[PDB]
């Protein structure tokens, strides 16, 4: 399983997990500060994920930045 | 399994998901605002992501960009 | 499972998907206006897809261009 | 499983494919017109196809190029 | 399974499946004309493919010419 | 099987953080380590995220991070 | 499944002769190829080596290697 | 399965297997003199390895070195 | 679907040797190759170990190596 | 399965086994002389591998030298 | 299944193969005379190979040449 590394470049980023299965919504929201990073997997209850706040991503495919406000 | 990463490059980009089965529709819609990334599996009951508005978008075969109205 | 990435270049593309199985038939046409992007998966349903009309598409073996 | 990209490069292009199994024959013609491109697969049914008429194809191995009479 | 592609560089191409298993003859000989190409399966029936004829071949090994 | 992270601490009371596989998020496991110590974790059934806090450099598939502390 | 060899005959009555896989050893087909005739053949439940007499030009995966008359 | 390697730069490294499952404790530590090298799975029991002492560390991600106290 | 060797014979009278699968080790057959011919052979559920004697080209995985009469 | 060569720089060079399982324990030490090789695998019974004195190992994450 | 390749440098070569299990003994000692090739897999019974004297040998990791006393 796939997984994605995020890194919080200001305080209160959310890295949000959507349910899988035949419904979507939100089943749980990490709050990151500035410096911290998180290492998270596609898993069963999580088949998607959202990023909210300036961070640093990578993924499989590279880089790429969310942006705040 | 396979995911694509979604930048939304202004307000109110929308992913959209397609179910897997005989019959096709849509089942949920995420909008995201700008700056915000998306990371969305295909799943068991996606099995084709659209998206609407201005957005940046990795997958494994590189980038490609949406662009709204 | 492969995938294949359409972006149209203008209005009305139609991607279509053909069924699996011993029958080959048109179960579903996706429609794409401009700018519109559709990321789509070979299925259980699907063993091939068409596309009609302008647009950018990305698979495994590279890009390839669609022509009104 | 595998799959073959053929774009059309004029009008009335034929992807044929060829059954599987002891026996072998045609069970479908798709036909395109100029500039409509098809992607398909390898699959239970079909372990062979046949292009007839101009047409560019991409599969693993690279592009080949089809003609017509 | 991998798969061989067949460019027919003049008419009366032959591309001849031997058949899988203790025994072996030909069970299938697909003829090509000019400018056709097959792109062609191993399977559970062939396990081995003879191209007769001019053509242009690629497989996984890289392009090989039959000349005729 | 699974992948894996490397983290060297780049000061003491480095914090690497396993997060609970399932339908549950919370903290099970938070193992501290002292400068340059290094950790090789996995993710495992009972791990499907971890978090790291202090200042430290990681290494995972996709290439070099680093996490600052406050 | 299954590496496969390329064999391209340089001359007219070159031989591809596949070996019996199993605990005893021997020849159960001679295919015949004359110049310019090329085979690709795989192997098999029933062949586990092949054996190449007369001139030809032979790719497999490590290669091409050449026999010789 | 994969598998680090460690070098040890100096007497008494210190390889520290960690548990798995639900509990997580350090389970067996291997000591390092001066110049030993030890390359070690992850597995059924060990899902996270702790080095201590000053060592040369390879991994799939390439190399990382530890620093004693 | 296991490796195997290329062997081309360099001189008359190369042995291919193979060594039988299993607790008990020996030569359960012998190809022999004349000048210029190819020989491709697999590991099978026989033969678990190849032996070259004579003058042979040998290509594998691992690359290119001669054996010597 | 992973295995790893090792070519010992001198006389009296060991490649010694620890147990697979919750228990930790060596189970067997392989003396090698100088200029001997010993490519080894991990297995059900070997998840560990610990080389002392001086050697030449090659891994799949490339060249590591232990020394005396 | 992995391989290695050994090719004797010399008269007298050893290829020595390990018992795989939970017991460590030599099974089979196969001798290599000057010039010989060997192809020699990892199975269900060797899971350890050991070279005595002077022999060229290449792995999935690369060239190493055994030194004879
Ligand atoms: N309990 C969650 C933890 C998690 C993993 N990846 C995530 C991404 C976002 C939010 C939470 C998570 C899960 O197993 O899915
Ligand atoms: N519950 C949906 C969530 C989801 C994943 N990927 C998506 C892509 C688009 C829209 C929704 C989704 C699913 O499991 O499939
Ligand atoms: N419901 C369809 C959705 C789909 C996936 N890929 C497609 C390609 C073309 C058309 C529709 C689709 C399916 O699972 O097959
Ligand atoms: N129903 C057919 C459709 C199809 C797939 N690939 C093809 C190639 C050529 C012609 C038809 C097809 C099938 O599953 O096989
Ligand atoms: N019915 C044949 C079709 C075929 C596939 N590959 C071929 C190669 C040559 C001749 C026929 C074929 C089969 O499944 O095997
Ligand atoms: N050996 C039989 C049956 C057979 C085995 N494999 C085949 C592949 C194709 C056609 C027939 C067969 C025959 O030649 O008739
Ligand atoms: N009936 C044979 C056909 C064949 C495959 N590969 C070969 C190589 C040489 C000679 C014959 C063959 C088989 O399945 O094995
Ligand atoms: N017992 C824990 C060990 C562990 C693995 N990865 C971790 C990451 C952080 C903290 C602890 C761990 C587990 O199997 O999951
Ligand atoms: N019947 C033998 C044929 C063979 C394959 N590879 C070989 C190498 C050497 C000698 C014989 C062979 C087998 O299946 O094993
Ligand atoms: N008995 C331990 C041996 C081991 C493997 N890797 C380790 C890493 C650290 C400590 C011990 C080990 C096990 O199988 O897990
Ligand atoms: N009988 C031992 C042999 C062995 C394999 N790898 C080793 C490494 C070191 C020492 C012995 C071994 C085993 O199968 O595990
Ligand atoms: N019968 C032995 C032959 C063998 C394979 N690899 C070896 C390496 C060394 C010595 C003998 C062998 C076996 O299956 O194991």
């Amino acid at each position: 399983s796939d997984f994605v590394v995020i890194k919080a470049l200001e305080d209160g980023v959310n890295v949000i997990g959507l349910t899988r299965g035949a419904d979507t919504r939100f089943h749980h929201s990490e709050k990151l500060d500035k410096g911290e990073v998180l290492i998270a997997q596609f898993t069963e209850h999580t088949s998607a994920i959202k990023v909210r706040g300036k961070a640093y991503i990578q993924t499989r495919h590279g880089v790429i930045e969310s942006e705040g406000k």
